[PDB]
C-alpha cells in the first residue's frame, strides 16, 4: 500500500517461523534485526550508524515476508534497537519513496 | 518524483544559504546533519542509534529546501555520519512510501 510518515512506517514480518514488528528504513542499506535465532550459517560483520557501531551475525539467503510481501535476502543479527527493514530487501518488494 | 530504493536516496539540499546531500530517511524520527553554522538559537539534545547516541545542537523552524520542496521545521547538528532528512521534514514535502 501506500503509506505516509507522520507515524513510523512500522509492518508486521514474518521471518523462522516468528512474528515481528520492523520499520520501513530507506536510510538503511542492509536489514538488521535484534536477537532471534536464525537457523544455518553465518557471517561475523560490523555496522555502522549514528554513535558508532555494532557487531552483527550475517545470514543469507533468509526468507522474510514483509506486510504480505515474500522476500530473500541477507538479513543481518544483533544489538539494533529496533528491527530495521533496509534497502536490500525494499527494492525486492518494489518499494519506492514519492513526493 | 518517484524514487526506487536499488541506489541510497540521496537529494540535493539547501540550508543556511548552502548546498549539501542528504539521505531521505524514512527509520529517522529527526533531521539530522553534520556540523554546520546554523544561524540562531539552540538547545543541547542527545539522539541514539544503532552503536548509541550522539550529542547534538537543536535548530528550530529552520527553513530547508529538499530537492526543490520547502519545508520548516527541526533541524539536529552533530558528529552524524550522513546528514539525513527524516520524518519530521518528509512529512512536510508530501513524501511517501509505497509498495
Ligand atoms: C536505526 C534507526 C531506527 C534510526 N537511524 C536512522 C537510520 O536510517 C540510519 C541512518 C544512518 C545512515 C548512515 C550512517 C548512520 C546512520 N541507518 C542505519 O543505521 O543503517 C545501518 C543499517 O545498514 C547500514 O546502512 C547505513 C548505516 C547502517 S539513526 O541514524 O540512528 C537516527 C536516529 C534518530 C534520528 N533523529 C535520526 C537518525
Amino acid at each position: 500500500p501506500q503509506i505516509t510518515l507522520w507515524q513510523r512506517p512500522l509492518v508486521t514480518i514474518k521471518i523462522g517461523g516468528q512474528l515481528k514488528e520492523a520499520l520501513l528504513d530507506t536510510g538503511a542499506d542492509d536489514t538488521v534485526l535484534e536477537e532471534m535465532n536464525l537457523p544455518g550459517r553465518w557471517k561475523p560483520k560490523m555496522i555502522g550508524g549514528i554513535g558508532g557501531f555494532i557487531k552483527v551475525r550475517q545470514y543469507d539467503q533468509i526468507l522474510i515476508e514483509i506486510c504480505g510481501h515474500k522476500a530473500i535476502g541477507t538479513v543481518l543479527v544483533g544489538p539494533t534497537p529496533v528491527n530495521i527493514i533496509g534497502r536490500n530487501l525494499l527494492t525486492q518488494i518494489g518499494c519506492t519513496l514519492n513526493f
